[PDB]
RNA sequence: GGUACGUACCC
RNA sequence: GGUACGUACC
């Protein structure tokens, strides 16, 4: 059954040693850890297993194709947020031989304040870290990580054994020798790794266009930009229409302007964004999705914005007109065209990997608009996790389920998909990697073409010429092979150089963390809460002091004020979501009373009823300054956690 | 919708 | 120090 391959990159992880398995996209991990599992189950009484993926889908996928195997003599039991909340994770856990997570479903039961709900490193006797690569920084595998190691280091027993699969460390950004080797070290370190394991047909092509030859389109945006630039009377205003660097200077003077309370800039560089992001569109998708990102905007006074409704409306029928002009089609999707004509003429079975959400969804519109592919016996869905904005919401668990299981034997044959599925899908009939002018790293350019798992699969990067895309692929290409040179070098490593250099490495990482965290508390105790007051980013009124805020579940920030109810309006029914919590669920939106900016929404946790805001919807004013923040985790005054029995006295007085 | 982190980008 | 996007959790 296991080829040899599997066999000899689990041989340390059987003998019980930490390691890391680095095997190819497609070369069964997967298959190879369930054979270390059992083994490691049958080699002892009351261990325990935890499986940790680091996306939904994947847990449905290693339990029904790889691990309830097992259930021949073990129990297995798999989570992810969607069944959050039905069962307390730590019963749930202590009741199994082996769990299937989330990693971050592991990391809230391990912090948890809840008997029932807790759970800790020592209640596991293996711990298997899919995709462990992402097992660095402060991604959610190595806050779990950087726990083991404090404990480890401060001399814990009883910590588990860690296996790691991955196929692709990466170098980290790193683009020499030295560097790369460092950044293997890094993640050695990180995992608690003794020995990294391995063993001891698919053509690529770039499919590259050009630059489009008459844009009067996005030419016309680009001189109602200006025109709204003149309106504004500032010198040093950015000139770089349709780019991201603008995206950033524009929203930066909008953060300025909220900060100075500049009514007129703010707005104005608020709809330029707008604008901006409509160019970003129309060089991705069609003119037509630019368009209606535009109108849907205009469409949802005061003279500032009867300036910039008037000057949309004045060209609205004709950017509407040259949208549907065939003559301006994006040489993207043009070229996109040409690839599924000459493939899927049932035979294929395909992913276009996109970089947004909206631009997946856009895809599928134009593919059924689009007559010279309708005829090539195309059926295609849309693939994007849980992510969502105003743009463009997500997909549940089970959303993703539906598609990727018709994906699978071609009830679907083509998905138009995020990142959500970079990683670990498993589809053996793909035989077909489109990456639709992504800028990435080598981990995910490998990972991608990766889900090609047919012999003679083609994957084609569509870019254009000459782009930093271009450059960024050829790049990362060769940054495989320095990622591959460097493990190689660290297996070779001899054991005394390599045993200090993740000791160093493991007490370093320790240490720094101490500082990280002392350095947030000094500046989250720079000022009473009494003395910081929240203005709404729209009208600067001010509508609470930071002494009002309490967190629930470490996350969401309710005022807990008996009369700030005075300063805000209730401006929807009710919220509702797909995923359902355990003491909470949604009410309505709110909005300042004064302008009828969003704010937030309620909060129905148990009996009562709490207002939650948004950071990013207020100037945040202290005696030293007045700041728009991104995260509450930043803020210069220190936050409760919300008691609901002191809430719920202090009420009924 | 809320929160956090990753990746890309600029400083 | 920021911007955008994505995913994950709630
Ligand atoms: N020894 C084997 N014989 C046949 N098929 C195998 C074997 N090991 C794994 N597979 C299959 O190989 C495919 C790729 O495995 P997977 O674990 O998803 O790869 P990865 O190493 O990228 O995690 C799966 O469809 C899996 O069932
Ligand atoms: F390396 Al994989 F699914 F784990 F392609
Ligand atoms: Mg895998
Ligand atoms: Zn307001």
């Amino acid at each position: 059954e296991l080829h040899g391959y599997q066999l000899e990159a689990v041989a340390p992880a059987l003998r019980g040693r930490n390691s890391i398995v680095w095997l190819p996209t497609g070369a069964g991990k997967t298959r190879a850890a369930v054979h270390v599992c059992r083994r490691h189950l049958e080699g002892r009484r009351g261990g325990r297993v935890a499986v940790l993926v680091n996306k939904v889908h994947l847990v449905q996928q290693h339990l029904e194709k790889e691990f309830h195997v097992l259930r021949d003599a073990f129990k297995v039991t798999a989570v992810s947020g969607d069944s959050s909340h039905k069962c307390f994770f730590g019963q749930l856990a202590k009741g199994s031989d082996v769990v299937i997570c989330t990693a971050q479903i592991l990391q809230n039961a391990l912090l948890s304040g809840e008997e029932e709900a807790r759970v800790e490193l020592t209640d596991f006797s293996l711990l298997v870290i899919d995709e462990c690569h992402h097992t660095q920084k402060e991604a959610v595998y190595n806050k779990i990580m950087l726990s083991y190691l404090q404990k480890k280091l401060s001399g814990q027993r009883d910590l588990p054994q860690i296996l790691g699969l991955t196929a692709s460390p990466g170098t980290g950004g790193e683009t020499s020798f030295e560097g790369a080797v460092e950044h293997i070290l890094q993640i050695c370190a990180n995992l608690d790794t003794e020995v990294i394991a391995s063993a001891q047909q698919p053509t690529k092509q770039y499919d590259l266009c050009q630059e489009r030859e008459q844009d009067p389109f996005g030419q016309r945006l680009k001189k109602i930009m200006a025109q709204i630039q003149e309106h504004m009377e500032m010198p040093e205003l950015p000139q770089n229409f349709g780019t991201q660097v603008y995206e950033q200077r524009i929203v930066e003077l909008e953060n300025r302007a909220a900060e100075r309370f500049c009514r007129k800039t703010r707005v104005c560089a608020l709809h330029l964004r707008r604008y901006n992001d409509a160019l970003l569109i129309n060089d991705t998708v069609r003119m037509m999705d630019a368009f209606q990102c535009l109108q849907q905007f205009y469409a949802d006074k005061d003279p500032t914005e009867r300036f910039l409704a008037t000057t949309f409306e004045e060209n609205r029928a004709t950017l509407q007109a040259l949208a549907g002009d065939q003559r301006y089609e994006n040489p993207r999707l043009s070229k996109l065209e040409e690839i599924l004509q000459e493939h899927f003429q049932g035979s294929s079975r395909g992913i276009v990997f996109t970089k947004t959400r909206q631009s997946a969804h856009s895809l599928l519109s134009w593919l059924q608009d689009t007559a010279g592919l309708c005829g090539q016996h195309i059926r295609a869905a849309v693939l994007t996790g849980s992510g969502h904005s105003n743009q463009a919401k997500g997909m549940t668990q089970n959303e993703q389920q539906d598609v990727i299981t018709l994906f699978r034997y071609g009830e679907l044959n083509l998905l138009f998909s995020t990142s959500v599925a970079e990683e670990g899908l498993d589809i053996p009939e793909c035989n077909i990697v489109v990456r639709y002018g992504l800028m990435t790293n080598e981990i995910a350019m490998v990972q991608a073409q990766g889900r090609a798992r047919a012999q003679n699969s083609m994957y084609s990067v569509l870019a254009k010429a000459n782009s930093r895309e271009v450059y960024r692929e050829q790049l990362n290409e060769s940054l495989v092979g320095l990622m591959e040179r460097a493990i190689r070098a660290v297996q070779a490593m001899p054991e005394r150089k390599y045993r200090l250099k993740i000791v160093e490495l493991q007490r370093n990482a320790v240490l720094s963390w101490q500082v990280k965290e002392a350095r947030s508390s000094e500046r989250r105790q720079l000022h009473d809460p009494d003395d910081v007051y929240f203005h709404c980013v729209n009208c600067n009124v001010a509508v609470c002091r930071g002494s009002d805020i309490r967190t629930v579940e470490a996350m969401h920030h309710v005022n807990i004020n008996p009369n700030f109810r005075f300063y805000y309006t209730v401006s929807s029914g009710k919220i509702h979501f797909e995923r359902t919590f355990r003491d909470w669920e949604p009410g309505c939106r709110i909005v300042c009373s004064e302008c009828r900016q969003e704010w937030g929404m309620e909060m129905i946790y148990r009996n009562v009823t709490l207002p939650i805001l948004s950071i990013k919807n207020f100037v945040v004013v202290t005696p030293d300054e007045k700041k728009k923040y991104k995260k509450w985790s930043t803020v210069t005054f220190p936050i409760e956690e919300f008691s609901y029995l002191e809430y719920c006295s202090s009420t009924q007085d």
